[PDB]
């Protein structure tokens, strides 16, 4: 029954990401496991370090290795509130840009995952970039219950062995995935491939989209 610790060690994710933000840390991620009992710990453990390679990966893409708590482009916040939904934007028209390890965006995907979590995102979305325990949670949330652009979730992408390039079609697919953006794609898998190799497991089939 031995050791079952999470797959990546405190010191991988100090090589997987060495130049990352304070607001970040190995806890803060450690800690936020729990709400996703089944992210990394489902099928052998290539299986349960592939995940997590696949997960911190795309989380190195969104913020530059863990830089960046926030978006930077100011002038473009008003945009992430779509008008068409009926609870709107009570934070404000310009509060719902990125955000945290997913860089979690609009209005609609703040309410989501406010109500998965218990936590009125929609009200405070500020949260994402005050509170790591948040943040952290955010990046589960979308990790294991959201489609995006294609048509699973990048745990059951990587659970089921669809391929690492469900995870990218399911993150930015409709403009990255189809010829939009191979270069970006190709990023992506790189950053995977090197983080499989820190963990010593295989990145399995079908990278790319
Ligand atoms: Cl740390
Ligand atoms: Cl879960
Ligand atoms: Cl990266
Ligand atoms: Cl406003
Ligand atoms: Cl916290
Ligand atoms: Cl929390
Ligand atoms: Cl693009
Ligand atoms: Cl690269």
């Amino acid at each position: 029954g031995g050791n079952n610790g999470f797959v990546v060690s405190e010191a991988q994710f100090n090589q997987m990401f060495p130049n990352r933000n304070a607001f970040y840390t190995y806890k803060g991620l450690t800690d936020a496991l729990s709400a996703y009992p089944a992210f990394a710990k489902t099928g052998s453990d290539e299986v349960k370090k592939r995940e997590a390679a696949a997960f911190l990966a795309n989380v190195s893409h969104e913020t530059g290795g863990l830089f960046y708590i926030k978006e930077v482009n100011e002038a473009n916040y008003p945009h992430y509130c779509d008008t068409t939904q009926s609870y709107g934007c009570p934070a404000g028209q310009a509060a719902y840009y990125g955000r945290g390890p997913i860089q979690l965006s609009w209005n609609f995907n703040y309410k989501a995952a406010g109500d998965a979590l218990g936590i009125n995102l929609l009200a405070n979305p500020y949260l994402v970039e005050q509170d790591p325990a948040v943040a952290w949670k955010t990046g589960l949330w979308y990790w294991n219950s959201q489609n995006g652009p294609g048509t699973m979730t990048p745990h059951n992408a990587i659970v089921n062995n669809a391929g690492f390039g469900e995870t990218i079609r399911s993150i930015n697919g409709a403009l990255e995935c189809n010829g939009g953006n191979p270069a970006q794609v190709q990023s992506r898998i790189n950053k995977f491939t090197q983080f499989t190799q820190i963990l010593g497991t295989t990145t399995g089939p079908n990278l790319s989209c």
